[PDB]
DNA sequence: TCACAAGTTAGAGACAAGCCT
DNA sequence: AGGCTTGTCTCTAACTTGTGA
């Protein structure tokens, strides 16, 4: 089903200079999360670890959160809610704390919540910011997404973006940073694939 | 049947400079939907996604709609109201929002409205005009032409103009712009055949 | 909608020796109707008049009746009834005797009598028997089929057989013939087409 | 989840002689139905229209049924239920006639039966048998496959086998035959390859 | 990772079949 | 009846994208 509306994609690196960072990976056929600067899009395979770092110039305060939602690219199915496939939805799988039809999880943390908006129906999970462990210089947060995009009856082979938000306690917009991401068996592949069809 | 009057298709940019802007695509046989600038003539297939861009040179207020309406080109098919034929209205593949007997539809927008004009027998489709995020220059709708041009009993044939009007929350009338359609099985090699008969 | 059963298509010349006879016509890019032998296949255009001879080697009892029935020629579409499409149901055609949604009329028959069967849902046309007028061979019916075979919604391009039968007053079996039939645009052309196909 | 038995999948031609038959086509990329005599084995794609010929050596009584069910080909799957995936048992292609959990279907035949075993679980899809008339010499049934060999979460890639029995209205049986099925987009590439591997 | 399985898209070309000067 | 309009089919080939020894 649809959204009345369409989570904003817009970059705002706030007050706090809040901007994205990902591991340096290159592109063996079958590593299990890489992330492209030239499209600014991760590759990524079905439940496998995706590490993604959170740095901002200033510590926001006590009580920020840190929230990743997942839209679809294309214009035409932007309204659509991105959810997991009846397969998967069904397959279970879950870790105990996500509900079993939000694509993507957070692994490793507690205090993880799963929202299913009431008014836009779009999924969401949250967890508290954290500010850098000793002497590092980022908050890494670990992500899951949970169908291929290929997953007929879910994303069904669209592209999506993942949208992370930095948010005050009551939900108010601090930051807003965004990141495409397929999901596939190849990541290596796929990532050398599109990045070759550049010039095509 | 008929309608008593005929809608006027004058461009009017009005006050907010409003303009329509379509994707650029070429003419592969078999492309979806494509739009010829030296026609200003969009050709589609049936059912498939039509993107249309609104352009405006200043934002219009909150409860501005923007409605799309078919008129059929020549003289003397003008005051006809443009509908399916009688084969697609009964075919039941309304989208649960769209009547059967509407041609225009537009996807992917919970807040649609069709209209079946009261006095003047006209089908039309408005959705809420929604500013561009800041980042996009333009605000995209996406239409679905729901018969082929030739459908015996419906257009029969008979070229139509779509006519996308913007409004204020009462239907009175802020700008208006047009596009001439041909939903058809083959938009690349109609666009192409049609181009060429220009110097003909 | 579908059919129960599937009527009989089998030859059966029975006790009077029941034939059937067409003129000879040759293929006039547009001629009105034309039969060819070798494909046992009559072409003819929507509406315009189909004779038919009825030839018996004995004259049948006063109250014989000839009745004429459509089947789908391919096994997988035998059990749909045949009948008009949409559009053509709904233009008002009708000669006063004949239900807008039966594909073949009889013309220029006053006693003639549509049935649309109360079990097996399938249309048909009769007329009372008339041996023949002083000194002729034969006694000849006049057809119309009122859809092309190519009509979308209707018989959409599927090739079609008219059965006769010749009936006692109770409806029992006496003899029956059949032919294919392509109502089309073009008879000749069409036959043509398929003739020469016949070595391809 | 699993059956507490498996079908016999023994030929079993019986009092009737009873045989299958299948059309012969050849290998074009995306042919709808193809049957290979050397595999034993059709390949169609899905929800397209699948011919299957019943030979008689002579006419079994009034009354008599023909009932397909599939089962898996592999011992170790032999005991899983035969059904469709999540996804296409929720997409609502149903006919009005068929479950949406049911993987084979019978196409036009308003007097078919589908039955979910109380006791096997096994679904199966049944209709009367009707001679042919004494013009063809076999009964065509039209089967409908609704899910790909290779869906995920259904048959998933597992190869099965339809066994058609000819029953009386008992459900004792007449007589039984077998064919492995393939579901697939390219039916032609597909029975090709497995023709030519047979060698290796 | 490679080799292969198995679904999807885009051409092109050849037709199919209605229309009307 | 020619010539053209306009929908459909085959077709092949490239490519997409998952699987597994
Ligand atoms: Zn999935
Ligand atoms: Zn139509
Ligand atoms: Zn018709
Ligand atoms: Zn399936």
């Amino acid at each position: 089903p649809l959204s009345s509306s369409v989570p904003s994609q817009k970059t705002y690196q706030g007050s706090y200079g809040f901007r994205l960072g990902f591991l340096h990976s290159g592109t063996a056929k079958s590593v299990t999360c890489t992330y492209s600067p030239a499209l600014n899009k991760m590759f990524c395979q079905l439940a496998k670890t995706c590490p993604v770092q959170l740095w901002v110039d200033s510590t926001p305060p006590p009580g920020t959160r840190v929230r990743a939602m997942a839209i679809y690219k294309q214009s035409q199915h932007m309204t659509e809610v991105v959810r997991r496939c009846p397969h998967h939805e069904r397959c279970s799988d879950s870790d105990g704390l996500a509900p079993p039809q939000h694509l993507i999880r957070v692994e490793g943390n507690l205090r993880v919540e799963y929202l299913d908006d009431r008014n836009t129906f779009r999924h969401s999970v949250v967890v508290p910011y954290e500010p850098p462990e000793v002497g590092s210089d980022c908050t890494t947060i670990h992500y899951n997404y949970m169908c291929n995009s290929s997953c007929m009856g879910g994303m069904n082979r669209r592209p999506i973006l993942t949208i992370i938000t930095l948010e005050d306690s009551s939900g108010n917009l601090l930051g807003r940073n965004s990141f495409e991401v397929r999901v596939c068996a190849c990541p290596g592949r796929d990532r050398r694939t599109e990045e070759e069809n550049l010039r095509k």
